[PDB]
RNA sequence: CCACCAACCCCACACACCCCCCCACCCCCACCCACCACACAAAACCCCCAAAACCCCCCCAACCCCCAAACCCCACCAACCCCACCAACCCCACAAACC
């Protein structure tokens, strides 16, 4: 529900939970980034 | 570093479907005598003349030490980011855009 989510997001303070960092690097880092794309911006912003 | 409509297994004649089959067969077994890729005997350390045996030795000797003065592969001065044109800087920007 949306009601669900947004809940969720207020108790985590509206930060990204690690295991939504996990899959964006997972996702991001089995990929050929393109140049300006969404895959090298999720692989600049979170990869430590 | 999506896209022709549409269809969207690099599926589909039928019959079929072990890269099975002639039969006898079926150790890439078999003549016999054999059967250590053993063997003349004498004999077997790829041992031996003696004298010997550091691939030791003339002596002086014995740092691949030494003129002297010396001894940072220091030193003119000015210096001393292998900094610096300004304007200033994403190796950003027509617009429309952005599998």
């Amino acid at each position: 529900s949306p009601e669900a989510v947004y809940t969720r997001i207020m108790m985590n303070g509206g930060r990204l939970k690690r295991s939504h960092i996990r899959r964006y690097v997972s996702v991001s880092s089995n990929h050929q980034a393109r140049p300006n794309s969404f895959a090298e911006f999720l692989n600049k912003t979170y990869s430590s």
